């Protein structure tokens, strides 16, 4: 980047909040997964949308890449900087407006994370339920197309972002449904907020999203329940769902997991497990009976049952963690499919035994209630062999997924790492389509280059 660019970017955000430095920009060059390191050859930190409108289109009428950054915490690559250019951190923005608890919904800067709305919401009566394991910016959770352990019941972010405010590539704003709107549904042209939700940077900036909101539960029970045998867990999901149990969370641990966990965080039996209620006090006795009813006929434990639960699901939060502690100095790859939830026992049994059958070390944990889980998968950073085995190992799993009806990726998005699988899964046209809108909005590339498409 030439000198006079690096002035320009200054003069738009001030001095202090634009960074050449080789550690600050390394530290933005990477994400939480295993592809390498590729540092922006800036980081720039905008104040206020006015100012990340007039650094894109500094960006883009320069022939600049622009990377969003949100909190790093993605796991496809979609922060490394393939072909160079300026990482936009938006994370000094970080303001909550606009909250309307009578509508159920919210609006949220780039810097603020589920867990700062939840502690703004307490006292309230209402949550946000949308709860990926790690404390993400929500307007990042917004652009990957995030979904959680509470997402079986309570929906992904495509369900609960109501409204958008972006900043396209060359600088323009748009308010995807309208500025200052909210409601339950709308008819009103074209859904253009659907669009940017799951579009990880390559259409352009998120600048602010509106949520909705959800009533907080009259009580809650959780517990955990262990099982002879993959098989009989992810049956006893299959028929809790088809018995429409509208159970809160339901998360799949294999042993290995479970085991991992335990020395991360808990002492359950290690064996294939299930996390797994929200209603009134006689609402929940009723979806107990039908649920333990379910799993006691594929031998699952007698449930094991206000600082418990929340120990609990923290753990679970950072399975992630969990596994790479397995191999401490390795870094992971994830697989993420999602496949109609009566094929998921075939899968995740499948997944298993070539897991076992295999010189990898993998861990399975998942939200099963979605027909989608994980397969954590470990790797040296060194040893390229072992890396172009996981490699070939996710490739594998993701194309039984899609021959099963499938998507490769339910919630972490595409990146750098499923780009072929995404090919495979919509075909030309599909490709051609989405391609044809990336180009409409960021005509010349530079809106997050070398990513899902
Ligand atoms: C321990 C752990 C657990 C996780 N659990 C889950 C889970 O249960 N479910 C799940 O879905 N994910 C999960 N994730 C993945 C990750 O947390 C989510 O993908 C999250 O939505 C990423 O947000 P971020 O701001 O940290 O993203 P970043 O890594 O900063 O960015 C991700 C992508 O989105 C783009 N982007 C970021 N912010 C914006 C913006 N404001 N506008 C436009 N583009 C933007 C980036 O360019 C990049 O392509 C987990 C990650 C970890 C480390």
């Amino acid at each position: 980047l030439s000198q006079d660019f690096v002035e320009a970017l200054k003069a738009v955000v001030g001095s202090p909040h634009v960074s050449t430095a080789s550690a600050v920009r390394e530290q933005h060059g990477h994400d939480e997964s295993m592809h390498r390191c590729q540092p922006p050859d800036a980081v720039v930190w905008p104040q206020n949308v006015d100012q990340v409108s007039r650094v894109a289109s500094l960006c883009y009428n320069q022939g600049v890449p622009i990377i969003p950054f949100g909190t790093g915490t993605g796991v496809e690559g979609g922060v490394c900087a393939v072909q160079g250019g300026v990482c936009i951190n938006l994370t000094h923005m970080d303001q909550i407006t606009e909250l309307n608890t009578e509508d159920f919904s919210v609006v949220v800067e780039p810097g603020v994370t589920r867990k700062a709305l939840n502690t703004h919401l307490r006292d309230s009566g209402l949550w946000f339920p949308v709860d990926p394991g790690a404390d993400a910016s929500l307007c990042g959770m917004a652009a990957t197309g995030a979904s959680g352990t509470n997402a079986v019941r309570y929906g992904t972010m495509r369900d609960n972002v109501i409204n958008l405010e972006v900043v396209l590539p060359d600088g323009r704003l748009l308010h995807t449904a309208g500025r200052g709107r909210h409601y339950r549904k709308s008819a009103a042209g074209y859904n253009l907020t659907g669009l940017f939700v799951g579009s990880e940077g390559t259409l352009g900036i998120i600048t602010s999203t509106t949520l909705r909101l959800h009533p907080a539960p009259e009580a809650t029970v959780a517990a955990t329940c262990a099982f002879p045998s993959v098989q009989a867990a992810v049956d006893s999901t299959v028929q809790i769902l088809q018995a429409a149990v509208p159970v809160a969370r339901i998360e799949f641990l294999d042993d290995v997991m479970m085991d991992a966990c335990n020395r991360h965080s808990l002492n359950c039996p290690v064996a294939p497990t299930l996390f797994l209620f929200h209603g009134s006090q006689q609402t929940l006795a009723e979806q107990l009976q039908r649920t333990e009813a379910i799993t006691q006929d594929n031998g699952g434990s007698h449930f094991s049952w206000a600082e418990k639960r929340n120990e609990l699901w923290a753990a679970r939060h950072n399975a992630w963690y969990a596994a790479l502690a397995l191999s401490p100095g390795s870094k992971a790859y994830s697989t993420d499919v999602c496949v109609p939830i009566s094929r998921l026992p075939e899968i995740l049994v499948e997944t298993k035994e070539e897991i076992k059958a295999s010189k990898l070390t993998g861990a399975i944990v998942g939200h099963v209630g979605d027909g989608n889980f994980h397969c954590i998968l470990l790797v040296d950073p060194d040893d390229a062999e072992e890396q172009r085995r996981v490699k070939a190992f996710a490739e594998n799993l993701g194309r039984r997924a899609l021959a099963l009806g499938g998507t490769c990726t339910g919630e972490h998005g595409i990146g750098l790492g499923k780009r072929q699988l995404l090919q495979e899964e919509v075909g030309p046209v599909g490709v051609e389509t989405m391609r044809q809108l990336k180009n409409t909005l960021d005509p010349r590339g530079l809106m997050n280059p070398g990513k899902v498409l």
